[PDB]
């Protein structure tokens, strides 16, 4: 029986909201956020990981295009292949494409595997967020209403399953009879509810939130 | 220990080569080809499955755009969710977007699940082709050499891991020192080696062939 609500911020597994600026690196922020939680679960330490390291290093071999987009799964595979990712403090975010500057001296996490959830299954996504941790997802963030979200549970009749923006599901619940996913964005604290958006849950895979979920793991 | 060469056509698990014509339905052909093999393994029948059913019915809610492209994995999820796919004979291919005409009375196959292989791992792809069946993959077909291919092992110096064309790996082997993946295309029998292309194997994930591999399975 799954909990009726989850919020991984209550377990110290979520870092401060980040600001991606004019660089389309949401995929990199989504991927580091999922791995940050697993790092906390394994080591007890909450550490922001380097989205810039993914932008600069998880590049064309990984199907990624830096500030012009990419994939959370292939970011995970780069972390596996590279045998590490640097901390954000060591390898800070510049919102630009740069030369690869990875250095194992500054490694703050590893990754051993990743899992992709089945397409559109919000029950399976609920299980994963309850039992595994925060889950990387894509959402359709194209609609003017998304940018203007301030409160409540986001439901946009014009939303599609054509996803364009990587984000992080850190929880779920029910507000005033509306089920929601708790989503951490990378547009700074100004966006939404201190950087978060509650997005409609069990409303037909609204905005594609359960289309392409993935999460990493760190083994012994 | 894996076999040095595999060809699923010798196992009776590969249908005749199809012709997509002016419709970008490669994803749909790739998906039905992978499931046709599993249907043969479960039932003993080799049956062409309806790519048109996927074009018409695995649409916006699956992130697909019919003749303008789509995903093999979300095609598999459509078949799971729909509890079926029709035969090609009952629901033939017209190389255009149509209204959904699925009818369960023409069901030829089901799907219980699908598996996405880890990114870029040609050894894992080899294991899957040897032990599970033909595998749906994407390749970078954005080079004139792919269109002009006639025979032998295809290697394109300009190839990338930015994949755009869904195809089916039906085997692997080597041509006098040159390892290859045996790929079934959907550009008719005049393409390549009577519909097939042998693509370079163990050459750094050449043309992204091991970027995004998936295969479906049928209950039992
Ligand atoms: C950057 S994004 O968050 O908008 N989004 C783009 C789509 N991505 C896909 C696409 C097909 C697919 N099949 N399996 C996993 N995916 N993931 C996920 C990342
Ligand atoms: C139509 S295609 O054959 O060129 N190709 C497009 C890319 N697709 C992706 C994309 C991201 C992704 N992340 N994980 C799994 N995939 N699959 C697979 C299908």
């Amino acid at each position: 029986i799954l909990p009726d609500s989850v919020d991984w911020r209550e377990k110290g597994c979520v870092t401060e909201v980040k600001y991606q600026g004019s660089c389309g690196a949401c995929w990199a922020f989504s991927a580091v956020g999922a791995l940050e939680a697993q790092l906390k679960l394994k080591t007890g330490k909450l550490v922001s990981l380097s989205a810039q390291n993914l932008v600069d290093c998880s590049t064309e071999k990984y199907g990624n295009k830096g500030c012009n987009g990419g994939f959370m799964t292939t970011a995970f595979q780069y972390i596996i292949d590279n045998k590490g990712i640097d901390s954000d403090a060591s390898y800070p975010y510049k919102a630009m494409d740069q030369k690869c500057q990875y250095d194992s001296k500054y490694r703050a996490a590893t990754c051993s595997k990743y899992t992709e959830l089945p397409y559109g299954r919000e029950d399976v996504l609920k299980e994963a967020v309850a039992n595994k941790g925060p889950v990387s997802v894509g959402v359709d963030a194209r609609h003017p209403s998304f940018f203007l979200y301030r409160s409540g549970v986001y439901y946009e009749p014009s939303c599609t399953q054509n996803v364009n923006h990587g984000v992080l599901v850190v929880g779920y619940g029910d507000l005033n009879g509306k089920e929601y996913w708790l989503v951490k964005n990378s547009w700074g604290h100004n966006f939404g509810e201190e950087g978060y958006i509650r997005m409609a849950r069990n409303k037909g895979n609204h905005c594609g939130i359960a289309s392409f979920p993935s999460y990493p793991e760190i083994h012994h």
